[PDB]
């Protein structure tokens, strides 16, 4: 497989509501090679106990990986996913759109 | 060292009986880093139609990956698993033994 840079989706499990518990997700996909670093951020700082799936792929070694954690959004807090990969010269930061 | 060379096991789901439908498996495990190439081979040639698990994280910080394929063995056909990994000087071929 050739080098391929990741696609990134950030989304919550349920329709977001301030003060209500939820799950925050970062899905990284279509990438190669498999080594990748992903943080979920709250107000720009790393969230510590985030979990992830295994590395999925179909016919080719083009990889798919989900990072997720419980969270309770509030009006003041903003969330993001930060991804580093060999294809990336600097970390890529994708903000969470509240509507997703 | 955090690099770990893959353990490679090649085995059929049932013991070998020419003519009966079976499964060929290559279980590659205990490796680090995750970057790896695994191919199932029939007579030295890559089998195009194969199945596999996720490339999976172990509790000891290593990885594993299973490749498998439906096949029907015969007396002539020979099978192997080829694995390439940073810890190996050249691709490693491990033959299947009935």
């Amino acid at each position: 497989m050739i080098q391929r840079t990741p696609k990134i989706q950030v989304y919550s499990r349920h329709p977001a509501e301030n003060g209500k518990s939820n799950f925050l997700n970062c899905y990284v996909s279509g990438f190669h090679p498999c080594d990748i670093e992903v943080d979920l951020l709250k107000n720009g700082e790393r969230i510590e106990k985030v979990e992830h799936s295994d590395l999925s792929f179909s016919k080719d070694w083009s990889f798919y990986l989900l990072y997720y954690t419980e969270f309770t959004p509030t009006e003041k807090d903003e969330y993001a996913c930060r991804v580093n990969h060999v294809t990336l010269s600097q970390p890529k930061i994708v903000k969470w759109d509240r509507d997703m």
